[PDB]
DNA sequence: GTAATTGC
DNA sequence: GTAATTGC
């Protein structure tokens, strides 16, 4: 599920943006973190963003 | 270092 | 090959 995510641009604009792709990424034994890779809508510059802990991977 | 990912 | 992304 693919839905929306709430991310600063780095450009500095809040958008609502659908991530190309997401993972996780923790050291072994850790909780660690879940990482989208967006597109800038306007700019095209990819960028990577910390995502919510529940979104689904 | 660490964990995975990939556009550059 | 690695910058950049979080968190410890």
């Amino acid at each position: 599920g693919k839905k929306p995510v709430k991310v600063k641009t780095p450009a500095g604009k809040e958008a609502e943006l659908v991530p190309e792709k997401v993972w996780a990424l923790a050291p072994k034994g850790r909780k660690g973190v879940k990482i989208g890779l967006f597109k800038d809508p306007e700019t095209g510059k990819y960028f990577r963003h910390k995502l919510p802990d529940d979104y689904p991977i």
